[PDB]
């Protein structure tokens, strides 16, 4: 899967939104998936679970997180999600975030060499995280995928 | 794991090989690993198998492959090796490779949250595979690692 056909398909870019902590925060980046049947409904509670257990294993960078689990726990089919929130929430390790891209990999093979690479270049253009925050409308954070596609990570 | 201290530990730093073909280049970055007991001798077979069978899921950007299998295909503990070619090999994606960093991962959570980071700021380094490839020592392989600590994913 590529990320704006997922993001179209699923509708699952929900921006301006307010968290007041860290599981409020992966609640809202998971139900756009939940909707479209990306994911069961456990896959939440998993993300949670994986969270308090072992802290955050997915903040790749300061300012973001991709929340996910293990396809056994309730993925469906590969999908991903992008939520904003208005001011950041702070993580079980001390680190804020304020961008969150769910990601739903049906085997760790596509979670490895197709939906990181393609996160990695969204996130690496200039200011990305101040400029996805002033993102009003899907159609602007589509605008910024498209001009992650020259990455040398999408190359293959 | 740190990747210097994984390689010093390992000795898993083996440069300026030779290999015919893409099967040989694994078993070349896997091999460092199986002789400091990280790996059993089986995470060889299934990086080929999965490989055969899925083709590469592990070419991060071009001129680099990360070969890994799954925790439960036999690794014992976490630990990296770095293996550099003299002529590139072409994987069966139409790929070219010069450079393999092997990685075990005791489990997905830090091969996301740990490895993947540590990996991708090496090579975001300038002409990170040409200085890779023009290395003749392991001190100078990990001059460059500590030059790589300054990248923004190593922050956390």
């Amino acid at each position: 899967m590529n990320l704006a056909q997922a993001f179209k398909e699923n509708h699952s870019i929900r921006l301006g939104l307010t968290a007041k902590d860290w599981k409020e925060a992966v609640k809202l980046s998971v139900t756009p998936l939940i909707e479209s049947g990306a994911v069961k409904p456990e896959y939440y509670n998993a993300i949670i679970e994986s969270t308090e257990s072992y802290g955050p294993y997915y903040i790749l960078m300061p300012g973001m997180a991709m929340p996910h689990a293990r396809p056994e726990a309730g993925v469906q089919r590969d999908a991903f999600s992008l939520v904003t929130l208005t001011e950041p929430v702070t993580f079980t390790d001390g680190k804020e975030v304020q961008v969150l891209l769910a990601l739903a990999a049906t085997s760790s093979k596509i979670h490895t060499s197709v939906a990181i690479p393609q996160i990695i270049a969204l996130f690496e253009l200039d200011h990305s995280i101040e400029r996805l925050v002033n993102c009003k409308t899907p159609e602007e954070v589509l605008a910024m995928v498209e001009e992650s596609k020259s990455s040398p990570y999408l190359e293959g």
